[PDB]
């Protein structure tokens, strides 16, 4: 399929229901040799057994609130792929007490540097530590979500960190850019994951396709970001919201 | 390929160097079933010629200043494919006069009229006319330009059509979006095409990917676009520029 | 006031509830020197009893559907005013049928090129007809809606004509800085629990921001489209 | 003048060059009562000078970095102005080592981390810490940039914490409204041939938008991103 020759690392699948776990399988349908990353103790089983469901055996601990954590990572996944074409940055965090409530009053000055760190400072930090592995062609992908753009209720300080992953998009692309590497972003739209508990209180019929996308159609759309057929595509938010954010009343 | 069953309409090929034919050989090369319009009989051999090539014998007449112009050709393509999976609009005009020095002293009610028409109105037109004849799944494809969201120079009243354009693609988007039907644009960096020669003083340094974009890329992501891959993303205009409108000096 | 000094003619009075008789209040409040338009012989009473009320009485016929009537209000605006310091355009027209339901079914080839017309080329037009009557730190104001950017049920070929509008503004104010001319536009909230400061705006509101906005108190601003909308468009799912 | 009645804060006075010193005087002429912050010992002598010259002798030491020291400013604050009408947030860092060179080489995680601290949580901070204070009508302002937009080389993480910055406006804008307060933010250009108005902005211009959003003149304007930049934003290859 249209990744062959590809080799693409895999932040943040947690479970089945996962943004990551969508983009893994559609870009392993189309060709794509893949490689796991997984946050710490709790999930190196699962991870390990989704991985092996895709035919990868290359399963790497990382926390992005770890320099020393990253660099490790890729220290190890040098030895098996000493070069590749791009990963997968699919990780968000912020403190539940952030998302409830009034933003102003639940927002904190830990909150925020948390929620920025790892939702924003890891793609960057990740992309640091393995540039010089990155081939000619290579591609960089993250997730966002409307809420980098519009005031969505206890979303709060997340749409910070959003933003500041947005503007991370485009300073990433603008410095990787002469060296062959394109950076982008998918703005999905609600889909029902295991961090989307998190948020409270979670549109289908003011959504113009009349439902809500889902991690096929989010796959779908990543894997064609992360490929050789989107190349003239970098520093872009895709919205793959059914076009839901362009819609009004 | 990922049009495998899909029959498309392709408009606006003049030549080889023609976004289209980028677009055409794409969707063709991804198992597209084509079919294709010509403006005028200046151009019927030549178009003949090019369908031929990807293996179409669909080539119809169809200038977009004429409703009856449009109705007889989606009359005429209906004995053929009586359903069929969307179009391609490719289709730019503005008189010569318009597009030489500054804005407000070149345009005119009437240069604002036709650039308007042909370049705008005629993407809902030809949705009009086939509106009946789409397959839940259809995808609606038209080509943009920064000019509609930057004052470009000499580009000059082309800018307002194109923004009429986009506007265009979310109204077009949110209306058929529940029978089951997408509309996208790509807003194309340059390339030097037929088209192009009428703008005067026809950037790959500033641009992130470090040159301009190919019919060849822009026709991959139309190929995208215009496919099942892209069954989440609807009413977006795409930036296949290479970064160019993400960078500032 | 500051607008003291200035001279501005105002275009689109049709009733009390107009946003320009808003505009024009609000305008000659700061100080401003006024004129108008009138589309036609319903509205001229109007305008004139209008114009009166606030110390003005240059009140010229304008139908910006005709090069002509425009070109003749610049010139008989000309015997009183040989230089001025711009204009508030707000003129917005389609076909009626053009708002009804579904977008597609409702656009013509006719309503949209009408719609395009009076809503959008209008803007450059007028700015075309008197280029060479405007001072340095001159200000023209147009006026459009979110539905230049969204996609708004019912509004319809009116959203590509605003969003030919915006562009129109960026345009102008690339063509016409160099002269010292400025060229905005206030994007206005239709005239409330989902928008931040919970209630529609006011023309008052749509007012004050417009006087500025022609004022030198905006002259690091040119090809701008403000939202004078209470914060709704930067809302979702309040 | 426009904003007779108003008490309003203003922070991040350094210089006669700041943009906050621009703003001051022009929310000075238009009637304004003021008073301000400094971050420092270096700068507090500056400061008390520049607000005796206002009619002022409200001069407050503020380091946003320090939630402690936010409280105390606004409980000293309070002993004279128990409630008031809004602030300037005009505030920004980053460390030097940040600001050279290739973006993704310069980017640290401290540095990531201080950028957004300063330049973007700042603004909320300030905002929890008077919320009470605040009269309805009040307005918030904060300084932003165009590369929270664009990847502009060198501005680097300050990019990123200006985006930060434009969100918390938005947030802000949504979270305050129900209770009277707007917020906003002015993109302002940098302090020439490819702007529109042929000009760079001067923090007179600033100054008067920025009197302007903190008066009820903008009662229709929240969570707005103002760009007073001379058109630039808006031109390409002129
Ligand atoms: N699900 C939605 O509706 C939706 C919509 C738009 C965007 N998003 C974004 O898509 C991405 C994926 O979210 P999801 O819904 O698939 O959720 P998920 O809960 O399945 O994934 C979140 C992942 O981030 C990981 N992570 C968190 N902290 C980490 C750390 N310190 N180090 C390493 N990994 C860490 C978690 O372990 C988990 O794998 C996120 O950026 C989320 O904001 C989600
Ligand atoms: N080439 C570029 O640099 C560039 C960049 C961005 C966008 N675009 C856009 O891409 C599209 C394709 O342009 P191109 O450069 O491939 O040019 P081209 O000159 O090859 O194509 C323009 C086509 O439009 C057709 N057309 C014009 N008037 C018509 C009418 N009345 N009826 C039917 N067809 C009509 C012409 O016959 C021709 O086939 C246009 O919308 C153009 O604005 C071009
Ligand atoms: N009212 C709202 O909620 C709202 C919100 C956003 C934007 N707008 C825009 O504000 C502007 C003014 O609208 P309004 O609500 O004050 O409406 P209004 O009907 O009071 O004013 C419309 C005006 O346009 C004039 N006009 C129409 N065709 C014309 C022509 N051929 N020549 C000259 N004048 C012509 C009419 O005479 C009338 O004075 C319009 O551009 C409208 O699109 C309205
Ligand atoms: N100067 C320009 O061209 C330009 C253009 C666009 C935006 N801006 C923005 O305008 C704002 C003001 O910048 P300026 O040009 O006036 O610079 P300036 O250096 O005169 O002012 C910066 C101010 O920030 C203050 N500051 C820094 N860290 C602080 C802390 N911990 N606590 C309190 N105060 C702190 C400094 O004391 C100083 O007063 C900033 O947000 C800057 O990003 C500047
Ligand atoms: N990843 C992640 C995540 C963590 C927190 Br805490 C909050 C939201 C998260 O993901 C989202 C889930 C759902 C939506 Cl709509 C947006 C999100 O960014
Ligand atoms: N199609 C077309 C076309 C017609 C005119 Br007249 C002017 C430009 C046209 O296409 C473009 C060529 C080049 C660029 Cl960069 C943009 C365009 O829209
Ligand atoms: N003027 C005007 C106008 C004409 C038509 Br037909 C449709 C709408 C018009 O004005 C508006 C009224 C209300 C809103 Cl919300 C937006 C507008 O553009
Ligand atoms: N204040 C401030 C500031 C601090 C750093 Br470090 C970098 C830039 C800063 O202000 C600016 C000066 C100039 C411009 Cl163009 C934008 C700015 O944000």
């Amino acid at each position: 399929g249209f990744l062959s020759g590809k080799r693409i690392l895999v932040t943040g699948v947690a479970s089945k229901l996962s943004i990551a776990y969508g983009i893994a399988q559609a870009m392993h349908r189309e060709g794509a040799e893949l490689a796991f990353t997984y946050q710490n103790d709790k999930l190196k089983g699962r991870v390990e057994e989704f991985a092996a469901q895709l035919g990868s055996d290359i399963v790497l601990q990382c926390d992005v609130a770890e320099d020393a954590s990253i660099d490790t990572m890729f220290a190890e996944l040098g030895k098996v792929w000493p070069k590749f074409d791009g990963f997968v940055h699919s990780i968000g965090f912020a403190p539940g007490d952030q998302l409830d409530g009034d933003y102003v009053n639940a927002v904190t000055r830990e909150g925020f540097k948390i929620a920025h760190d790892i939702s924003s400072y890891s793609f960057v930090a990740m992309a640091k530590a393995c540039r010089s592995m990155l081939n000619p062609g290579s591609a960089l992908l993250t997730l966002s979500y409307l809420g980098a753009e519009r005031a969505i209720p206890n979303y709060n300080v997340m749409g910070l960190a959003k933003a500041s992953l947005e503007a991370n998009v485009r300073y990433m692309a603008n410095a990787m850019g002469p060296e062959g590497v394109r950076v982008n972003a998918i703005s999905a739209g609600p889909i029902r994951t295991l961090a989307a508990s998190g948020i409270k209180d979670f549109c289908e019929a003011v959504t113009p396709i009349r439902r809500t996308v889902t991690i096929e159609d989010v796959g779908n759309s990543a894997a064609f970001l992360c490929s050789d057929l989107s190349a003239g595509i970098s520093g872009e938010v895709v919205h793959v919201d059914g076009g839901f954010s362009i819609a009004a009343m």
